């Protein structure tokens, strides 16, 4: 049985543990998490955190890209990923973002759809540029809901060890922090 | 060579960038991109990336070795004697002079290090170390903001310096010139091969 963005949002504890600092950072997990099983599968060797001056956060794969297709009615594929459920992640954080971004690059085009207001699109998936052949990946910028989180403020030291572990798991994958709002930056690589 | 303050160049403008309409404005955007571009030319760097940011202010990116972080003479930064002693090697302190503000920001050895400079190029921090970065990216950022107490207009033109940026990886080859519109969203990049 599939569900919308409000059943996420009607109960946010249940998704992602809670709503605290604890729950926050779990919005980062998810995307990551979805970076790190393109490179387990072979696709990009580099995942790219930033987090930004307007308090958003930003992750960067070098992977294959979501894909670009349609489904039915016209309605990208990629927007079934962020606005259906299948009660994963991508959806879950979308349904707690103010707003989201995903840019896609694959084929030499770059397609990029917005959503708002808990994961509404308020654009479709639309072709906005162009791109090497070699150039692919996913790009999701995403900005946690201030009206359901008690602190929308991310942790540096805390993604920080968190992309420590996985790039330890991962091994020959670099994963970067950068943190626009204090100028620090800092990667983790495991090499065997 | 007898050498030169700021304050001669804003005195007579026109006389170091040739007028101080739209014309005037876009030569201090060819004078830091003709730095960035020697740069490259001399073989370090191979993109050259300028952003037109919200606030009106212009900055140019490039990814070469990075001025300078030593210090010369009296606990002064050579970045800063680059940017504020005319030798009347020139076009870093003319833009600087004709600046309401300016910032240079140099990454290197995984260290980040950041000048700024006021009131037509007054310096107003020396040179100090703002953050880290990694060992990999080294490289130059200089931002300014275009004095509207000297020029006409402080509009920068999207078109005109698409323009120059086309022509200019023309003549480089090898090179990746980009150019970012935040004011409206829109971007683009050239690069030629040979
Ligand atoms: C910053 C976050 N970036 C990304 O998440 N990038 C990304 C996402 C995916 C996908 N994610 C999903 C989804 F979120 F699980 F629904 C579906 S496809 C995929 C993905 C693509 C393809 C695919 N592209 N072209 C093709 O023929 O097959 C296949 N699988 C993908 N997935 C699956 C398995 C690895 C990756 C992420 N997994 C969670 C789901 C790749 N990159
Ligand atoms: C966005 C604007 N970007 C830049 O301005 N990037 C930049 C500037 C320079 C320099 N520019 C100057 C100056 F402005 F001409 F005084 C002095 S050093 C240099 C530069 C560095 C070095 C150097 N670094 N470490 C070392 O041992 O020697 C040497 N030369 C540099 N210059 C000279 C010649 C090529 C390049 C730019 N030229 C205008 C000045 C490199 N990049």
């Amino acid at each position: 049985v599939l569900e919308g963005l409000d059943a996420v949002r009607k109960r946010p504890g249940m998704y992602i543990g809670s709503t605290d600092g604890a729950g926050l950072h779990h919005l980062v997990w998810e995307i990551v998490d979805n970076a790190v099983d393109e490179a387990l599968s072979g696709f990009g060797d580099r995942i790219d955190v930033t987090i930004n001056k307007d308090g958003s956060l930003t992750v960067q794969d070098h992977g294959r890209g979501m894909p670009t297709g349609m489904h039915a009615m016209g309605i990208p594929t990629v927007e079934v990923i962020f606005t259906i459920l299948h009660a994963v992640g991508s959806s879950v954080v979308n349904a707690l973002s103010s707003w989201l971004e995903v840019e896609i690059t694959r084929d030499g085009a770059v397609y990029k759809q917005r959503f708002e207001n808990g994961g509404k699109p308020v654009t479709t998936l639309k072709k906005i540029g162009t791109a090497l052949k070699s150039k692919t990946g996913t790009k999701v910028t995403f900005m946690p809901d201030a009206t359901i989180f008690s602190t929308t403020d991310f942790k540096y030291n805390t993604i920080s060890e968190r992309l420590n572990e996985s790039a330890f798991l991962l091994k020959n994958v670099t994963l970067s922090l950068t943190d626009k709002r204090t100028d620090e930056a800092i990667e983790f690589h495991y090499e065997n």
